[PDB]
């Protein structure tokens, strides 16, 4: 529709930058892999891999999403 349009080339023209800018601290974080090493969210009981720990993916997961959700 139209009216989708409108938002759409508002929110993608506008919003970028905007989206960027919040996230850009966040790069340096991903990037480094000192302290987030390696780890699986997955909470998936037919692909849930026994060698990692349903309880430590649930709890990693959240945990890195609140930030998100703060942000």
């Amino acid at each position: 529709s139209l009216a989708s349009k409108i938002m759409t080339f508002c929110f993608k023209v506008y919003g970028a930058t905007y989206l960027q800018k919040l996230l850009d601290p966040l790069l340096r974080i991903v990037i480094t892999s000192s302290d987030w090493q390696h780890v699986s969210f997955e909470v998936d009981p037919t692909r849930l891999e026994p060698s990692e720990s349903l309880e430590e993916n649930q709890r990693n997961l959240l945990q890195m999403t609140e930030k998100f959700f703060h942000a």
